[PDB]
């Protein structure tokens, strides 16, 4: 670790970031980069990304564009701001608060910061406000966005195509497939509006204060303009129908896009969860996700 800590210090120093050596901690990271936490000489907490792959700029372009949008328009939540952004180092000040929960991959569930048997209503109220603000950001006003952008019709067709791709790469259980198709063909259930979404909203990416207000969102790699419903799935899976309704309520009442079958639609999107597991398996290539997909897909 001494080896790595000296390199971190050297790399940071090279970008005029001066760290307290004894605060440097390494996260268990993936195949794109190594996340490092450290405090600087001014007393400010930082998050560093040490790149593990080539072509950092092309691979981060979309995420940076999303961050640029959110930092430009949003006030109800913090998002990362890459003050240092090079092929050798990406660094940003740590957002306030702590993750609402962190995934333990052994048990296949969260280690919660909040009381899962008594979820504070402020979590839903604040996340509702946050998502409402995010999803109303006028991404159309940008001159050269490289984000995926769907009209409502395109969002529906995207799911249709993604599902076919999964029926054909993994094969899909008959019963599961037919529920999906019934969903796709229900014109009235589908949203008639899209917006800029985070795309990976879950407890590990929602920073909360001591009162469980969502004060920030991290990890914007999945940002795009599409069905807003993806940002509600976490609430349903973690908190059940009550948590989903609570989020929809707050969102609707502060001006978020709402339609009569929104809840039903999100529940159907949840039933399509296997599509995402299958895709991450295909992409990452990891057996657990493979089998997880295989089970989820009911093959
Ligand atoms: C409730 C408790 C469960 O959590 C959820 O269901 C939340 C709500 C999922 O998000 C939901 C909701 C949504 C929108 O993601 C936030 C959706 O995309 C995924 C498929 O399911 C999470 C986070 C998924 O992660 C995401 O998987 C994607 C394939 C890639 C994505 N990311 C790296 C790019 C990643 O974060 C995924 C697969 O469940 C993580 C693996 C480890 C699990 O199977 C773990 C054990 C979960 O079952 C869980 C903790 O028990
Ligand atoms: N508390 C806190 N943790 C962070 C912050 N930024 C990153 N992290 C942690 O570092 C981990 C990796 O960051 P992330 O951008 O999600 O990397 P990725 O999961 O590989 O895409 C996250 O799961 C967080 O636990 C932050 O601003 N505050
Ligand atoms: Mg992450």
């Amino acid at each position: 670790m001494s080896k790595d800590i000296k390199q971190v210090i050297e790399i940071a120093k090279k970008h005029n970031l001066f760290l307290k050596e004894e605060t440097i901690q390494f996260n268990e990271s993936g195949l794109d980069f190594q996340a490092v936490f450290a405090q600087d000489n001014n007393g400010i907490d930082w998050v560093l990304r040490l790149p593990r792959r080539e072509d950092v700029m092309p691979r981060t372009k979309v995420e940076k564009q999303a961050l640029d949008l959110v930092n430009k328009y949003a006030i109800s939540f913090q998002a990362p701001n890459w003050i240092i952004y090079t092929e050798e180092l990406i660094a940003m000040k740590k957002l306030d608060g702590v993750p609402a929960g962190t995934i333990d991959h052994n048990i296949g569930n969260y280690i919660w910061e909040i009381d899962i048997n008594n979820v504070p209503e402020l979590f839903h109220k604040s996340l509702g406000r946050v998502l409402a603000e995010l999803h109303s950001i006028p991404s159309n006003k940008a001159a050269a966005l490289d984000l995926v952008v769907h009209t409502p019709e395109e969002a529906r067709m995207s799911m249709k195509q993604r599902m076919d791709a999964v029926r054909a790469k993994f094969g899909v259980g008959e019963n599961l497939w037919n529920r999906w198709q019934a969903w796709l063909n229900d014109d009235d259930m589908w949203p008639k509006k899209t917006g800029l979404i985070h795309g990976d909203v879950h407890a590990g990416h929602t920073m909360i204060d001591k009162d469980a207000n969502v004060t920030g969102l991290i990890d914007w790699t999945e940002a795009k303009v599409t069905d807003v419903s993806h940002d509600f799935i976490f609430n349903y899976r973690a908190f059940g129908e009550e948590g989903l309704e609570a989020l929809i309520l707050a969102y609707k009442e502060i001006g978020g896009y709402y339609w009569p079958k929104m809840k039903e639609h999100i529940i159907e999107l949840n039933a399509a969860y296997p599509v995402s597991i299958a895709e991450f398996a295909l992409v990452s290539g990891i057996e657990e996700y493979e089998q997880m997909a295989k089970e989820a897909l009911e093959v």
